[PDB]
C-alpha cells in the first residue's frame, strides 16, 4: 500500500512526544515500515528542505532541526500521505483543529513538532534521502482485514 | 429524554474498541439505557440494512456484519442522535475529523467500527429490532442536574 | 480458555467507568465472551449470594445491588480468573495497589464498582446464573496468536 | 506573552473534570501563570457577566454559576486567548467538535463546564477582577525555546 | 470528612504533571477542598520544614523550593492521609510502583514532583500553615451516595 | 546509565509501540536510540547465546524472526533496575497491573517486551544491537528538573 514519511523533530522529541505522536498513528489503522532516531548532517537536512533553499527562513530552519535528535519514520496505508495530513494538522498550530497533533501540542509555525510529506511523489522522495531499502520492513498486519476491505 | 442506537461492528470489537468508544459516549454525559454483545441473525441484518436491498453492496455488508459479534447500544440525552453521528464523524473516515471515532480509529467506509442511527425515526425502530423492552433499563443519570439546565 | 464472571455494581456504571473497566480487560488480551447491562431480580442477586443469604451483610448489599442497573461480562483466556482479581484488586478498595480497578476508582469496601468470581469453579456458576447460552458467543481473537503460545 | 483567563464552572467541578481541562492546556506548551479553587459572591459573578445583564438567562447563569466552587486559572502564551477559545470549543457545546473540552464533555449551553475570555482586552479585565496581582505567578517555562522560535 | 495537604513541587508544575496528579485523586473519588498556585517564601517554609529544615544536604532543597511555583491542594474523604501517600508511593521514586504518581513519573528524590501530610495531625498543622480558612471550600460531592455507604 | 529495551513482535502487531515509549518518557529517562529491524537469526542466536544449551532456543529464536522488533536504548538513574519494574515480571502473570506485561500480556513467550536483566547486560545488548554511531549524545530539556 502508500507510504509516507513523518519525522517528530527536536523539539517533539525533547517535550517528550514520540509515544503520543506514534499511538495516534498505530490507533487509526496505519502500519509502521520504518523507525529511527537520527541525528542528520546539514547536508542531508539542506537536500530535504531544498525546495526552500531559495526561501529566507532555510538557514534558521536547517539549524534548529540540527538542534536535537529526530525520529524519521515511515508509515504504510491506504490514502496514508493525505490521512497523515490530517493527523498532524495545520503546517501552523493556530490554524489547526484540537485532536491533531499540532492542534493538542503545538503554537509556533517553527515547533511544529512534526514534519509530514505533501505529496505520494514527495514521500517517496523523503523516503529513499532518510532510509535505506533494508530499513523499509516487509510484513502483514495482524489485523489487515479488520482495517481494510 | 431523547434515544439512538450504536452498534460497534465486528472490526471494532475484533480491533479491541470497545472501551474507548463506550467511554466517548459516558465523558459527553450521555446515559447507557441498553448494552449487549450479540450474533445477530442474517434476517435481523438485512431487516437492520432493509432501505439498501436495492444496492449491489448489500450482500458483502451483511456478510462482513456476520463475520464476527456486535457490541449493541442505547445511549439517551438531549439530542444524543444528532450529537452521536457528529461524535462518529463521518461514514467514509477519510472524511472524517480527528477528535471523532473514525477520525481516530478508522481507514476504509467498509471497516468503519461503528454503525449510528440517520434520525430520531429510524433510532426509535433500530432500537425495536434490536432490543426487547425487558433490556431498556429506566434510571435517572446520577449527575442529571449537572449536565441538563 | 478458561472464563470469569465480572459485572459492574451500581456505582461503577452511575460513575462513568464502563468504559475503562472494559478497556482494562481488552487491553491485557483477554476475550470479551459476553456483555450485558441489566436491572436483577432480588431473587437473582438472593441466589448470587447464596453463600452469604445468613450473614449480616445481605439484606443491605442486596438493595444496594438493586439500586440501579449492572453490566454483567464474562472474559475469557488463560488463568483469566486469577488474573481477573489481580486487576480488581483487593475485596477493601484501600487494595494498597494503585494500578487496579479498585485502588485507582474506588474508597468503601461496600462501594468497590466491580464483582469477581473468588474461583472457577464459583465463575461456571455465576455465569450459568447471569447468562443464557446463546448469550455466550463463541468466536476466536482475531490476535490470538500474538497474545497466546 | 499574552494571558487569558480560563474558569471551570461548577459542573466542571462536581463532573471530576478539573485534571482533564488542566492537562489540554499543559499539553499545549501553555505557562499555569494562576490557579485557585474559590466561591465567589453573586456581586462578583454579576461583574464577571456585566454585558448580559441584559439578557433572559442572566439570573439562571448567576445562580448556577453560585452552586458550587470554581477552580479559576490564568494560561499565558503566544495567541492563548484565541487558542484556548479553539480549545474549549463552541459556547454551545451541539456546535462544538469533538477533540474540544466542551465537544468531549458537555451537552447543554448552561453547563457548558467552562468559560474562557472572548479577547486579549476583555481577558485582562476578567484576570484582574479573578486575581489580585501577588496571585500571578512570573517564571519562565523550563520548555520555553522548545515551544517558541 | 478527614483532610490531607498534597503539594505539587516545582519539578511536577515545570514537567506539566499538574492534570494528571490532579485526575488521580479525582478519579479515586477524593474531593477538591482547596487549590492554589502559589510561590511561598523562605519563612512559610522555614516552619513547614520544622520536621525538615537541617539534615545531611539541605543547601539543595531550599534553593529547589522556591525555583518555581508550588500548586498547594486540600483533598477530602474517608482515609484521604494513608491513601493519598499510597496514590504518590515511596518518598524514593526508585522504591516507588508503577501505578503510583512517583512510580510513573519521578527518578530522583530530591525531584519526588509531590509532597503529602505524614499523618492526619500533620495535615491539620499543614493545611492552616498554607490556606486560610476561607480559602477551604465546604461543599457535598455529587456523587457522595456512589461513593461512600 | 543505560539499558536495552526491545519490543518484541507481538508488541509490534498489537499496537504497543507508542504506550511503551511513553512509559518511559513520562518517568523522565531519555530515548538515547530507537529502530524498527528484522535481525538475522544469527544475530537473535548471539542475542539469546545465554540460552543456547536450553530445550526452547529454537523456537524462541524462530518466534522472534515473525516479524519486526523495536529496538531502543534510554538513559538515566538506575535505568536498567527501574526499566526492570517499569516492564513487570517476565511472567505476564506474575506481573503488577501499571508494569507493561502487567496492562498488555499473558503468556510469557508473548510478553511484548525485554529489557536487559543488568547494566554488564544492558552493556552487551546495545553494543549487539547498535553501533555508537546510532547512540544519541544529547542533554535532556528537563534534566535539571528531574535529577538534583
Amino acid at each position: 500500500d502508500e507510504q509516507t514519511f513523518i519525522a517528530i523533530k527536536p523539539d517533539g522529541v525533547q517535550r517528550g512526544l514520540v509515544g503520543p505522536i506514534i499511538s495516534r498513528f498505530e490507533n487509526r489503522g496505519f502500519k509502521l515500515a520504518a523507525l529511527k532516531l537520527c541525528s542528520p548532517s546539514k547536508e542531508h537536512l539542506e537536500q530535504h528542505y531544498a525546495d526552500l533553499s531559495s526561501k529566507p527562513f532555510f538557514p534558521g530552519l536547517v539549524s534548529y532541526m540540527l538542534s536535537g535528535p529526530i525520529v524519521a519514520m515511515v508509515w504504510e496505508g491506504r490514502e496514508v500521505v493525505k490521512t497523515g495530513r490530517t493527523i498532524l494538522g495545520a503546517t501552523n498550530p493556530l490554524a489547526s483543529a484540537p485532536g491533531t497533533i499540532r492542534g493538542d501540542f503545538a503554537i509556533d509555525v517553527g515547533r511544529n513538532v512534526c514534519h509530514g510529506s505533501d505529496s505520494v511523489e514527495n514521500a517517496k522522495k523523503e523516503i529513499a534521502l532518510w532510509f535505506k531499502p533494508e530499513e523499509l520492513q516487509k510484513y502483514k498486519h495482524s489485523q489487515f482485514d479488520w482495517i481494510y476491505e
